[PDB]
């Protein structure tokens, strides 16, 4: 149907119609006043014009990439040297405890390493409500718990010493990251199960086809540079 | 700086700069490719462009109904006749049943009547875990635990009959929601306090200025309905 000039394509139908007929409305009505010509409205308009070139531009050569055969040697050698940074799943269960200075997370070590096994966790438990400086943690009392976690969650440096770890034991030298030191027991821990390669397969020739797709605008955009005027 | 013909507008400052000066390259090609002629950016640039119409329209309305001075009156006479059901602040813990249908309902009411009150409560966590259709506590299995919260965050129909409630006792027929028929259990309950016009008065005015934004377009629009040819 048509409101004015512009033109529109159950008994929910006619509902429907009349909100495309007030929309219509107002987008003449927007037009009569020249809003589209108000420089907000063309500096936005072009914005998007230039962030949409961009974009069908990279969907092109994303297109071009997904034709590219990918070799078999290329997926099993990818694979082989990036399974236990990738394809590894194991969960950690463990509590934490942030301070300030490596000698306070000394000494906080110190006063576990004289409990008797059946008070360590314990001792940890209290240590981490009193002394923790993560206001997570220091906020919910709940025993410097960090719930159930994988190794590429935490940043790196703190998964390490706590995958490192077996279960009901704790760091004995304070770890290092930019929040503090931070001093580490560990709850529980699978065992690491590593998915196989026919599951990894098809995330491999996605992360391969990813990289063609990242090397191939990098090229481009070098090719056009150098013929190109910049100042 | 200025690439080809394209222009743009200490060290974060290169790296953005170089970043602009890949997408002005990248625009400018797509534009040599011809992007920019198919159907699919043509139509995609329409849709934007409409939307935006709309949104610049609707802007300027709001623009002209800022300037407009809500009567003081205006404000006391809605204060007034919606104080308190707007304006009550009253904080609840409490238990909660969903269900389908009234008669399971009643028979989980009836389940818990049975019981001593000691073993009350325990027995609405029972039965929350078992017969809730309300997916999160279905879920959580924390017996329709419902954490705390304002009087004006639930559905009117619940928080009246949670609010009538006394702590620790429970709804003696179910509720019923659009969600299904509810049974409440009543942990804690402040006393209510209903806020001063003085405390009311800016969140009252960001209503009452929306309330003719909103008659604003329509009035409007209408009348862009009968200057307009409209065909069916
Ligand atoms: O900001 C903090 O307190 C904090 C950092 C951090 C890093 C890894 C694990 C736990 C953590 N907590
Ligand atoms: O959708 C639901 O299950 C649901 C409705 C509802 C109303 C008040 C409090 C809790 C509620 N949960």
């Amino acid at each position: 149907t048509k409101s004015d000039f512009d033109m529109i394509k159950e008994k929910e139908k006619e509902a429907l119609i009349d909100q495309a007929i007030r929309t219509a409305l107002v987008e003449n009505e927007a037009k009569t006043e020249k809003l589209d010509s108000t420089p907000e409205f063309k500096a936005m308009m072009e914005a998007v014009k230039k962030q949409a070139l961009v974009e069908f531009w990279a969907k092109k050569q994303a297109e071009e990439v997904k034709k590219v055969q990918i070799p078999e040697k290329e997926m099993q050698d990818f694979y082989n040297a990036n399974k236990d940074q990738l394809f590894v799943k194991q969960e950690a269960h463990a509590r934490h405890i942030l301070v300030k200075t490596e000698d306070e997370a000394k000494r906080i070590i110190s006063e576990i390493d004289k409990q008797p096994k059946a008070k360590k966790e314990a001792k940890f438990i209290e240590l981490a409500n009193r002394d923790t400086i993560d206001p997570n943690s220091k906020n919910a009392q709940n025993g410097g718990d960090l719930g159930k976690f994988q190794k590429n969650q935490m940043a790196p440096d703190f998964s390490k010493a706590a995958f490192a770890l077996t279960p009901g034991d704790y760091t004995k030298t304070p770890v290092k990251t930019e929040f503090g030191y931070h001093i580490i027991y560990l709850i529980s821990k699978d065992s690491p199960v590593t998915y196989t390669y026919e599951q990894a397969k098809p995330t491999i020739k996605g992360m391969l086809q990813e990289k063609l797709f990242q090397e191939r605008m990098n090229q481009r955009i070098e090719e056009l540079r150098k013929h190109a005027k910049i100042v």
